[PDB]
DNA sequence: TTTTTTTTTT
């Protein structure tokens, strides 16, 4: 609190002023760094070290008493060398409230028994000499604990003495009785030990958020050669007029009253946090923040751990508030913490997967102590507003005011600049506000933040009004005239501009220099990126682990992207999973076919680089080709799906320039299916490899620059009629598979066709557009995702469908017309070699064409290319000539006979686990 | 502190505060009968979740009735108020039903509340007001009356909704009108919202006439110069579009564009909303939550033979098609352009030799179903060959929303 | 004060940080040189980034001038607290209400506005844009700049002052052959190419994306000989070097006839200011046109656009599985041209007796093309085979000495 | 403003 009251004072105060004017601009010659042994003075609240001479000590001793005489607060110590002043520092603890008076007769009596003891433990400088004390009180008892010194500034010895006499003084049963006579119930710890050689408060300073102590009264003792045996001791009178500040100071040696008696002669690990504080305010809110947690967040590993990476991620110098975190606990801090933290900090440093900040930390100090993070946080933002309203006199701008804000609300809007070169909020949409359906959990995109609007017109206001309190409070507050009428114009200018913060222009302003405070570089740039992690209706999705996670708590995983669907575990005995089940089983009779289509499907929620297949699908009409794709499509929202222009596969591509958002409707899709096509139809082979390979694809937007995205959707395309593929290619086959229908859905169907059955409207009327069974498809695909990735690691590739291979081998032997050669023709047969050239496979080619299918002229070069474009690379080895020979394969070659050489029980979701 | 929950939500929500002097406005008919006492419970759910305390107070009018099942009825109502998605009432119908049976009470309970509001922010910052402090009591005016929401282009767009009386097209009564510029609110900010300033100057020279120290007459001087100089702002044309372009945060509404004319059962016509969801078909005269903005300016009326324009209409019907089975097929097959949503995958083909009344009929059904639901499309659009990857096709979008 | 007058201070504090100059489109443009230490996107460090808004000049107008504005007030109070004639002292306190008057301007948006459009001339440097990423041996990597004007090539992590916007985001690092990643590009390079002097001649060849000046433009014809899996060498050449300084093409360019006295072509406007240039995956057998290749295979400013002209400095790669078909004499197209046909394949289900086919690793493409570690690694290969190239050949390729590339040209 | 549309190309 004391930054408040240190603000105030240097503002309303000149003398103050002129004070720091001095030691930033005239002493500054006398600067030392810390741990010097020129060292003489510290002031603690900059932490600055210094070295005067007596000179320049006189000057500074005059400047404080100046700044004592108007009551200003400030913290100075004399730093105590070997060679100083007696100290003794007293921490009284009562039997009562009662204050014990320590009466000068109490007082002469102490200090009688303090003079024998040091008498007798020391030896004194011959002759006669007076010995000057001194005694400062505290200013009150706080639970029965209350505490006064007894310095000494004229009794010059060293330390080992001091703490010598120190020992006897707390071991001597005559001070103690007479300390316990006054009131003091614990004179036998009351003295402090290291009083010796602690730091001296120079008369008028206090420590920091502490009251000073009150000079009690004055006494000097005198001694001599020839009477050591009658201790005199005379109450110092004047003491009001006397600069206090130079006649308390133990190590002074140009006092007007002190005179030196020249008796007996005989860590930065700490200042490190201090230092981190003080340079970053941030620091400090966060060290009072950190001790809100309970003791779980420094005793468990995990918790630790998260705790450590948050901080370094913060920050890269926030060690320090790790560290002493750390040493909440001794036991496990000693024992192996330290290694710990040690490579903890390194992984911070390497590591990039545990992206957690300091929102966590806050997060999880709101939740487990609202009312002291909420008071801890409020002190802040008045401290904040503080410094502003006192150093411009109440006239508040832009800046100030965004400064605030970010302070107030920095953990929850992020603004980032757009392709378009446009600042972009975003929220982070927590619950218990108003927002669209399923964007909860998620960061949403504004166009205007009009919660920051609102929320600087509602919640600013209130530290506006505590500003008014606190200026009206002082006000109140008996002050010399000036200080009045300084607070009264302070009060007139800020009620002037209280009320800007209500004006729409003002907001405005407020609002765009805070966009320079919010900005975060690359936030748009990692937005969505993370394909294990999918936004759903009722939080985020992970799929990062088997089993899948649902997080409904909070999370800075940057996710914008959504669908509506709310996740729910997969549950086979809920009716619509039942009904899905069962359409299922109607759709595709085929149990394995069944299989590897749920499987491909399930492939759709991630969004990442996969095995580039693609799935054709023929069908006469009426038989759900429309119902299952489109489910799929609604469950996966039109963020993750889409349907596509069929256009967009069978034709030429626009020149770069030329937008094409068609294109561009499949970046971030990990669906995409085409409904309708032509019944002569050619598929561009082309465009066919450039959208099934896992790769880069480049297209502009509407009101955007050129731009490069992966290529990872799952395509799925349906007919009436077959594609025409004008290629014989054995790498654009292997992208290519093919299905064909067979359950027919009719008004009537025929009781003696098993593959007629009775439709029902309601499947694509209804029962595609109730949340549940939307719902429970996406848990079902759910299922079936985790299920590949835990039978096939997640390969596509590897899963068994003779039905399947088989549909697609015809239907590439219907039109590649080498690959009819090869499979009727070309046998596999080991006993039967017959190392065969290039040219004599061209020929029994030509020969097969001619005669079986049509007459034609053939080209040699050309049929040796296309069955290079075959199967035949498993055989065709290189000979010592180095031409193309076919080995361990025999030729049917004109009209040659051919020579040699499950169905589910109950669940066929859960068909095999055992293959 | 049980019993006294109420009393903490009063201390706590002003809006609960003048709900509870407005609920005791409402006849006892709404809490005796089972449908008014459930509407009112399904009202108050919908518009705050924690505004139970108001509707167990609001049951208790009928102690027979709620010791009779009425708290387990209270329960499970306003369970089902979070399960119920077609229940859509808020506090709106409540300010409404109370307007209707008690104008003269409703009206100076509801004018007392704007002068409390005006005269805490007078007080608060000695009469200089902003933008913000008047968007705040024109939020409180009109909040149910007015809703703004982002479109698609990320413009703030403005709706208001049509009541008997004020100026307006000819059949947009009874639903939400999209407005370029809040008009309305421009005139009401100086027509009616001036004369709350007048009772906060009849307020401020009657303490002045009041006997007080010197010290309080001195106060209330500067603040009658303060808020004389700032009455005359809420006239200036920038100061009411600053006001206006901060009202546009408080009136925002969450999904309000996109559950827009989204039910495919009600349909908008001239004499106000007509609801097919179940048969008979019912006419909605009066006020009303459902988000329809689309309109036809056909009056409904129920069918009746005897009219004469009936029986014209049916003789030509019967003239043009002489099958009496192909006419009712075709009449049905028309029929399902009353309604919006998905249904069978269908087409007619129409063939004729000319001048046969073929247009007559086509023409008629887009006449009666109005430009935002009916459209004549181009031939090419169903006869060529498709426009090659991406350009822009308006003639297709002409397909959006259409029955 | 006036906008003007911070204007020239904040010139005086960060006239070495920041350069406005005028684009094409009339527009000033800020940028900024990037220091360790800031807020920045993962690797512009030590390089000119482009500001649409000098978000930092921003933040520096008004937390780090009101020190100097406190320094003024310190200045004032201390004459005003010195002992001087009334009408000094009168003089300095009307001074003083006058400074405290424009002390807090400085907070003000419409003010912060005034004073970096006055700065905008302040900071104008002339044909700052027109030299930014001319030197052709400077490449902006993501820990620095990599220089490979000498040899060795050197990377600077200190500040420099050449005008370097575009870069790459692999991190250089030195060649190193007993790196794990070195190791296994190194392996699967010499499975690659089975003949030595085919594989330096390749290699160097390849070096020479590195530079983006000009070049002898040889196009190779690289048969893909038993369809190799071409796509993992050349686009990991592309992917090291990034879009800005790699370009993908369509075979269509090459095999179209040219173009009409006014129709737009997409192929040169993304052919501009790179040093790669790829053509991949024929399958149709494609028929190359001369006038195609006389488009670009000869120095000098290419003319057609979507109409614009510039230089070619793309080092040209072109693969093929099936031949393509050159319908011409010309020698001046052939002495241009040059062919090699590979022998090995990576497939799944490789027959285990003979060596030309190898077991296929799916692993390569999903991840390791990613993989930051590969990128670099080739990168640090790459940058090796330039050095040597230079260091022993002079760097022109026509005179490295390959009988295969011969014989099979 | 500024872009997209239109224009231009298929
Ligand atoms: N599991 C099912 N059980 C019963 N009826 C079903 C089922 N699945 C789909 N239907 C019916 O199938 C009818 C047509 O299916 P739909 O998917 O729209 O046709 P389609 O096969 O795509 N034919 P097409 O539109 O010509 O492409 C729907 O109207 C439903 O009545
Ligand atoms: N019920 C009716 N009784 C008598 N005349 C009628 C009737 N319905 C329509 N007509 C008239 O018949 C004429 C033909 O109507 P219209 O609908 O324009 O023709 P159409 O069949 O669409 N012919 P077309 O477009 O020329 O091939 C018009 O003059 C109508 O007014
Ligand atoms: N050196 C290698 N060792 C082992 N496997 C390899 C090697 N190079 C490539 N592969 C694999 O061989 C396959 C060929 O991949 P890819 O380069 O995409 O082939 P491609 O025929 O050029 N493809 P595309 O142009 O997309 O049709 C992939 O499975 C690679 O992982
Ligand atoms: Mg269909």
């Amino acid at each position: 609190h004391d930054t408040i009251q240190l603000t105030a004072q240097r503002k309303y105060l000149a003398e103050v002023q002129a004070l720091e004017t001095l030691l930033a601009r005239e002493l500054s010659v006398f600067l030392t760094e810390p741990g010097s042994k020129k060292t003489n003075i510290i002031n603690r609240i900059t932490g600055k070290t210094y070295a005067l001479p007596s000179t320049e000590l006189l000057r500074f001793y005059e400047h404080l008493e100046q700044c004592r005489k108007q009551g200003a607060l400030m913290y100075f110590l004399e730093r105590q060398g070997t060679y100083s002043g007696l100290m003794l520092d007293y921490d009284l603890k009562l039997n009562t409230n009662a204050a014990p008076s320590l009466e000068s007769s109490v007082l002469s009596r102490l200090c009688h028994r303090i003079f024998v003891h040091i008498k007798n433990s020391s030896v004194l400088p011959e002759g006669s000499h007076k010995i000057h004390f001194f005694f400062t009180l505290k200013p009150e008892a706080v639970q029965g604990k209350y505490g006064f010194h007894v310095l000494i500034p004229g009794l010059k010895m060293a330390a080992s003495t001091k703490k010598s006499i120190i020992a006897s003084l707390q071991h001597d049963a005559t001070v103690q009785k007479i300390l316990h006579e006054q009131g003091v119930a614990n004179p036998e710890s009351c003295l402090d030990p290291h009083s010796a050689s602690v730091p001296s408060l120079l008369y008028g300073s206090s420590k920091l958020n502490h009251r000073p102590y009150q000079l009690k009264t004055g006494f000097e003792l005198v001694f001599d050669s020839s009477d050591p045996d009658y201790i005199p001791i005379h109450q110092i009178k004047n003491i009001e007029s006397y600069n206090l500040v130079s006649e308390l100071s133990l190590t002074n040696e140009q006092g007007s009253l002190v005179r030196p008696v020249y008796c007996a002669a005989d860590p930065a690990d700490d200042h490190s946090l201090s230092i981190l504080m003080l340079h970053d305010p941030e620091a400090r809110y966060l060290h009072k923040i950190l001790n809100l947690l309970p003791p779980e967040y420094y005793v468990e590993y995990p918790l630790w751990s998260n705790v450590v990476f948050a901080l370094a991620n913060t920050s890269a110098n926030y060690r320090p508030l790790a560290e002493w975190f750390s040493q909440k606990c001794p036991e496990k801090w000693n024992t192996g913490g330290k290694e710990k933290l040690e490579k903890l900090w390194n992984d911070a440093s390497r590591h990039t997967e545990k992206k957690i900040t300091k929102r966590s930390i806050m997060y999880w100090a709101h939740k487990h102590a609202p009312q002291q993070y909420k008071e801890i946080v409020e002190q802040g933002y008045f401290s904040i507003l503080a410094e502003y309203v006192y150093s411009y006199n109440g006239t508040l701008e832009h800046y100030m005011i965004a400064k605030v804000i970010y302070a107030m609300m920095g953990n929850k809007f992020v603004v980032d600049v757009d392709s378009n070169g446009k600042y972009v909020w975003f929220e982070f949409v927590l619950p218990g506000q108003p927002m669209n359906q399923g964007e909860i959990w998620k960061w949403r995109k504004e166009v205007n933040p009009d919660e920051l609007h609102i929320y600087i017109s509602e919640n600013f206001s209130r530290v506006m009004d505590r500003i008014t309190e606190h200026i009206k409070y002082h006000l109140s507050q008996p002050h010399e005239t000036n200080i009045l009428n300084y607070y009264k114009k302070l009060l007139k200018a800020f009620e002037r501009s209280k009320s800007k913060i209500f004006n729409d222009s003002f907001k405005k302003g407020v609002i765009r220099q805070a966009e320079f405070l919010f900005r975060q570089r690359s936030f748009i740039q990692t937005l969505d990126t993370n394909p294990y992690l999918l936004g759903v209706g009722n939080g985020v999705l992970s799929i990062e682990t088997i089993p899948a996670k649902l997080i409904n708590h909070f999370h800075e995983h940057p996710i914008h992207q959504y669908t509506h669907i709310c996740y729910e575990p997969f549950n086979p005995e809920n009716p619509w999973t039942k009904l899905l089940l069962n359409a299922l089983q109607d759709i595709i009779p085929e149990l394995d076919a069944r299989l590897w289509i749920m499987f491909y499907l399930s492939t759709a929620i991630f969004r990442g680089l996969k095995e580039a297949l693609m799935l054709l699908w023929l069908g006469g009409g009426c038989n759900g080709k429309t119902f299952l794709m489109r489910l799929v499509a609604m469950v996966l929202g039109d963020h993750y799906a889409s349907k596509l222009n069929i256009s967009l596969l069978t034709s030429y591509r626009e020149t770069a320039e030329k937008p094409n958002s068609a294109f561009m409707r499949l970046k971030g899709r990990g669906y995409g299916y085409f409904e309708e096509t032509n019944k002569s139809e050619i598929l561009n082979t082309s465009r066919l490899k450039e959208m099934v390979n896992p790769g880069d694809v480049t297209a502009r937007e509407l009101n955007q620059k050129q731009e490069s995205f992966q290529m990872t959707a799952t395509m799925v395309a349906a007919s009436n009629y077959n594609f025409i593929i004008d290629t014989t290619d054995h790498g654009t086959w292997r992208r290519l598979r093919h299905y064909r229908s067979k359950v027919k859905f009719c008004h009537n169907p025929d009781p003696n066709n098993s593959y007629e059955k009775k439709e029902d409207p309601r499947f694509i009327h209804e029962y595609i557009m109730d949340p549940n069974c939307q719902n429970a498809f996406f848990s079902i695909l759910v299922y079936f995702w985790e299920k590949l990735q835990k039978e096939y690691n997640g390969q596509i590739k590897k899963v068994f469908c003779p039905t399947i291979e088989s549909e697609t081998e015809a239907y590439r032997k219907s039109q590649d017309t080498l690959h009819r050669f090869i499979t009727e023709r070309v046998v596999e047969s080991p006993s039967a070699e017959t190392v065969y050239n290039l040219s004599e496979v061209v020929t029994a080619y030509a020969e097969w064409y001619n005669a079986n299918i049509n007459v034609k002229r053939h080209i040699a070069l050309e049929l040796s290319q296309e069955l290079e474009n075959s199967v035949l690379e498993k055989y065709l080895q290189w000979s010592p000539n180095k031409t193309r020979i076919l080995k361990g394969c025999r030729i049917l070659h004109k009209f040659e006979t051919l020579q040699p050489g499950c169905e589910p029980k109950n669940k066929w979701w859960e068909w095999s686990p055992n293959p």
